[PDB]
């Protein structure tokens, strides 16, 4: 039995952040993951996309997130870690026009979300289709916002791992958390893979658990807020000939749901997606099936239509856990345990607001928390 000062559940990009963020303090700290390895779950299927602000309800957590979490992954977090990433523009393109009075809003979302306008470009059908020529000519209109970027999320949830760990964070793979209960003394037990006895004995427990985060509280006692799922899948398209994008194009997600995509990827194939399908098992977030191709063709033919997908590479989908109350993020302690602290329905766009979230995590454990002098966070993983 390891005694310690936080356990972290979940190895997810939310999970390794927040260990990331702690290992500048003097605690003991560990971090389980039920896998053997980090980040296969929500955090391995999803685009990869530091969303710019264009998109969320600014009255939402979400937005305000989105807008702290950006700035803090490129002015501070890309100058010390080093992971894949590539800064590319924002294209959101119309079919009618009821389509194009969503740009009209959207732009106006944007600049409340703090936007500067500079960033921002309403464009007509003539120079949406000269900036991207492989854009669907029947496109009325377009809607350009400069700022964002896309990551290898699974690379950059490892390096945050990794430098955590060079920072005295222990990481435990292959531990799934089966129970937890908390002592009369302030302190919880918690058994792993349902051994007899418990493995640790902590003073916090930060939920990051993703699909599990609502199981993990309900285990504890600690709250009782419920999650449902969405469950998108993509295809990886290449050997496009001439095909180019300088853009990542969505569709208009007022209308379409959010990060309905197309985009150029970081090892130079197209992603196409993703479906849409409510209320799957959590068991079954990441599964494939023979239905969603179809549905995909549909998508990736109408906003390129020269795109040939049977030139098809990989089939892979993930789920949005999402809040059934709120339908919004959750930061904040368990309404009845002010010692564990909640990171759930961690929907998109989650991973652009990741650093601002677990900061903020931080924050919940209430404690006056020393520094290491010799800590400078920096970590480059070794890639090619
Ligand atoms: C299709 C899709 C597209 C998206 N696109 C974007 C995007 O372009 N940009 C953006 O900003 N956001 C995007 N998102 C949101 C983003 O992917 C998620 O917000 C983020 O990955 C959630 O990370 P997480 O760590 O909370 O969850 P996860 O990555 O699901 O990790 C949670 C971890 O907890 C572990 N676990 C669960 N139960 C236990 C247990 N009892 N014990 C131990 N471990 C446990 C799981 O194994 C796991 O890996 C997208 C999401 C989806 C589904
Ligand atoms: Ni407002």
């Amino acid at each position: 039995m390891e005694t310690r000062d936080v356990l972290i559940v979940g190895g997810g990009v939310i999970g390794c952040a927040t260990a990331y963020e702690l290992s500048q303090y003097k605690l003991k700290v560990t971090l389980v993951e039920k896998h053997h390895y980090l980040a296969q779950e929500t955090s391995h299927a999803n685009s990869g996309v530091i969303h710019t602000g264009i998109d969320p309800n600014p009255h939402k957590l979400t937005a305000k997130y989105n807008i702290l979490g950006k700035k803090l992954w490129l002015n501070t977090y890309f100058k010390r870690l080093g992971f894949p990433r590539q800064k590319i523009r924002t294209l959101i393109v119309a079919f009618n026009e009821m389509e194009r009075e969503q740009l009209e809003v959207l732009k106006q979302r944007g600049i409340a979300n703090q936007i500067n306008l500079e960033d921002i470009q309403m464009l007509s059908k003539e120079e949406t289709l000269k900036l991207e020529p492989y854009v669907n000519p029947e496109i009325v209109a377009g809607l350009k916002i400069e700022g964002s970027w896309a990551i290898d999320p699974v690379l950059a949830s490892k390096c945050l791992a990794l430098a955590a760990q060079q920072n005295k964070v222990q990481i435990c793979t292959n531990t799934e958390v089966t129970n937890i209960s908390k002592q009369v003394d302030g302190t919880y037990l918690v058994w792993t893979n349902n051994e007899t006895t418990p493995s640790f004995k902590v003073k916090k427990i930060i939920d990051a658990a993703g699909h599990y985060a609502d199981y993990l509280a309900h285990l504890a006692k600690a709250d009782d807020f419920e999650q449902t799922t969405r469950r998108g899948q993509y295809v990886v398209v290449t050997n496009q000939g001439e095909l180019h994008l300088n853009s990542m194009v969505f569709m208009v997600p007022t209308i379409h749901g959010k990060g309905v995509i197309v985009s150029p990827m970081l090892d130079g194939n197209f992603l196409v997606g993703p479906t849409a399908l409510d209320g799957v098992d959590k068991e079954a977030t990441r599964y494939i099936t023979k239905d969603a191709p179809c549905m995909l063709t549909k998508i990736g033919k109408h906003m390129v239509p020269s795109l040939n997908i049977n030139n098809a590479l990989i089939s892979f989908a993930g789920s949005r856990p999402i809040d059934k109350a709120t339908n919004d993020f959750i930061i904040r302690v368990a309404h009845n345990d002010p010692d564990f602290v909640i990171l759930g329905g961690m929907k998109s766009p989650g991973l652009t607001a990741a650093p601002a979230i677990v900061r903020e995590a931080v924050r919940l454990l209430n404690w006056k928390l020393t520094k290491k002098p010799n800590w400078n966070g920096k970590y480059n993983l070794p890639w090619i």
